């Protein structure tokens, strides 16, 4: 078996490896990668997402979320309280300013300590789930938005055509935003993009210890648990490297910087946060391999979750016993 202790693998595709998407998945996935539930690959020194990013301060951020953090430094939840919109260029400004900025750190393990010593006390402001995309439409490898569908992966494997669509997701980032303990929806891969500055730190589940952090989130989280089922996908959750140690749970982390690509795999529970201002852009994708777990996911039917058009025929053609009751959740 490839890759037994799940470490997080990092790969340098070459120009001719970076034509054929899928081929690169099974070929990351052929050596062990999904084993640890996260993956890196830097492009080829040739490949460029676009030009120049000199001109996107006119996006708009219709509702950004400030996420204000209850409970111990390495224990807590973050609600998101809606904020007026502002462009990218007002964003920028504001992680900039003294109030939100990086602080002065000697490297990446520095800021990491100083992170989890002090995010609680502090409420960032987020740009995210944006529709939309960055990627020049020239650029035709590994572009998030040309992207094989879900719609047609589940076509191709199961002959069964269903409505919905599949499209990227900008995110702008400052110094302590934060992504919540989660899979993905239906258990799907991600893929990430981090378009320009300042880095992320991902930490990660291998998916075959997944319900090792539940247990563990249940008994964090005790009220939470009671209330839902699948509660990790409300995206609320926080727990430290050093709890999980504590813990035994069984991670990994690591640094992603500008330029890059990270791969979440079906199951792989990962959480993060921001080192400063920063773009990523994401979408989710499917591979034959993803079906068995999209069978299987969790789901959140005490209504807090609400996900996505497209959700709905995933789960009405996987998950047709759930379907009534998550549906009944949704609306
Ligand atoms: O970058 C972010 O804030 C969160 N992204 C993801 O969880 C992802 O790509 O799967
Ligand atoms: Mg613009
Ligand atoms: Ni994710
Ligand atoms: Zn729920």
């Amino acid at each position: 078996a490839q890759n037994p202790n799940c470490n997080i693998m990092i790969f340098h595709p070459t120009k001719e490896e970076f034509n054929d998407f899928d081929k690169y998945i099974a070929y990351m996935e052929s050596q062990g990668a999904h084993r640890a539930g996260l993956a890196k690959i830097i492009p080829p020194k040739e490949w460029k997402a676009r030009e120049t990013y000199d001109n996107i301060s006119e996006i708009l951020i219709a509702t950004p979320l400030q996420q204000v953090a209850s409970g111990r430094a390495g224990v807590f939840t973050q609600y998101h309280k809606k904020k007026k919109a502002m462009t990218v260029g007002e964003y920028r400004h504001l992680a900039n300013s003294k109030k939100y900025q990086t602080p002065p750190h000697q490297n990446f393990e520095d800021l990491e300590r100083k992170y989890w010593k002090n995010r609680i006390y502090n409420s960032p402001i987020y740009g995210a789930d944006i529709s939309g995309s960055l990627f020049d439409e020239n650029t035709k490898q590994w572009n998030l938005g040309h992207l094989g569908t879900i719609q047609d992966l589940l076509e191709k494997e199961c002959g069964v055509v269903i409505e919905g669509v599949n499209t990227p997701y900008l995110y702008f980032g400052m110094w302590k935003t934060t992504f919540a303990w989660h899979t993905e929806d239906m258990d799907l891969y991600s893929i990430n993009y981090l378009h320009l500055g300042e880095p992320k730190t991902w930490y990660v589940v291998p998916p075959e210890h997944g319900q090792r952090l539940e247990r563990l989130a249940r008994e964090l989280f005790p009220g939470s648990s009671r209330g839902c089922g699948a509660f990790l996908r409300h995206k609320v959750a926080l727990i430290s490297p050093t709890v999980l140690k504590e813990n035994g749970i069984p991670f990994n982390r690591i640094t992603q910087e500008a330029g890059e690509f990270m791969v979440t795999f079906p199951y792989g529970y990962h959480a993060g946060f921001n080192h400063g201002f920063n773009c990523a852009e994401a979408i989710n994708f499917a591979t034959p391999r993803w079906i068995d777990y999209g069978k299987m996911a969790s789901q959140c039917s005490c209504g807090e979750a609400r996900v996505t058009f497209s959700m709905d025929a995933f789960v009405r053609i996987l998950q047709p016993e759930r379907y009534d009751l998550w549906k009944r959740g949704q609306d």
